[PDB]
Parts: structure tokens; sequence; C-alpha cells
């Protein structure tokens, strides 16, 4: 897989993120987690650390996996990294997501995240409390 560089135009939610990638404005839904909604408890939890890890990088980057890049809604699919530590990773190890959605063209970090998210449950966090 391979790091490209984009901009950050709008923190969404979670598991959601509007950047600028190759000049044009696209929503990112992050590959292999689910982060509660908004309107579910820890939704403004998972919300607001997702929007700080964007916020606070000096680069973004996005990373394709191996199978389809967009969703049925136009969204591109992707591990997302800020300052070179992936988002979708973190938010699993704060237990502030689970992993979900898994499916066999995109699945290159399951292992890393299952792992991550072993850990959050081991350390009964958010989610796992
Ligand atoms: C992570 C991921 C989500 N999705 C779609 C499935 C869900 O659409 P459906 O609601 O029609 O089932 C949606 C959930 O993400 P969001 O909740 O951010 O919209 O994103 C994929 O299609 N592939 C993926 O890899
Ligand atoms: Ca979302
Ligand atoms: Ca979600």
């Amino acid at each position: 897989l391979h790091k490209e560089p984009a901009t950050l135009i709008k923190a969404i939610d979670g598991d959601t993120v509007k950047l600028m990638y190759k000049g044009q404005p696209m929503t990112f839904r992050l590959l292999l987690v689910d982060t509660p909604e908004f309107n579910e408890k820890y939704g403004p939890e998972a919300s607001a650390f997702t929007k700080k890890m964007v916020e606070n990088a000096k680069k973004i980057e996005v990373e394709f996996d191996k199978g389809q890049r967009t969703d049925k809604y136009g969204r591109g699919l992707a591990y997302i990294y800020a300052d070179g530590k992936m988002v979708n990773e973190a938010l699993d190890r704060q237990g502030l997501a689970k992993v979900a959605y898994v499916y066999k063209g995109n699945n290159t970090h399951e292992q890393l995240l299952r792992k991550a998210e072993a850990q959050a449950k081991k350390e009964k966090l958010n989610i796992w409390s």
C-alpha cells in the first residue's frame, strides 16, 4: 500500500472526514472501523477524537487498500494517517471504534486493528466499559 498526501477540509464524525485529495473535495469513510453514531453513547467522544487528530495534524495521508476505493455513496474508503499515526487504529485502540465492515478486497490492516481492539477490550475502555 502507499500513502498519498491530502489536506483537511472538515471533520464529520468518528469514522468520516472530508479531505482535499488530488485537488478535489472528497469525503472519506475509514476502512475497517465503526465509531458509534454521534447520537449514540461514545459518539461525541469518537467525533471529538477524530476531529482533534485531523485538525492538529501537520500532514494527512490517505492510503487506499487493494480492493474497492469508493463506497456506494461515493465516499473514498481508506486508512487515514495524521502525522504518521493511523486514525483507524487510534480509534480502535482507545475503544472509540470497533472493527467492522471487514471485506475481502480491503482488509490489509485487519489483524493490526483487531490487535488494537483486543487491547482496548482488555482495558475496558469506553465502548468496552
Ligand atoms: C467501512 C465501509 C463502510 N461502507 C458503507 C456501509 C454502510 O452503508 P449502509 O448504511 O448502506 O449499510 C456505511 C456505514 O458508514 P457510515 O455510517 O459512516 O455512513 O458505509 C462500505 O460500503 N464499505 C466499507 O468499507
Ligand atoms: Ca460515519
Ligand atoms: Ca459509524
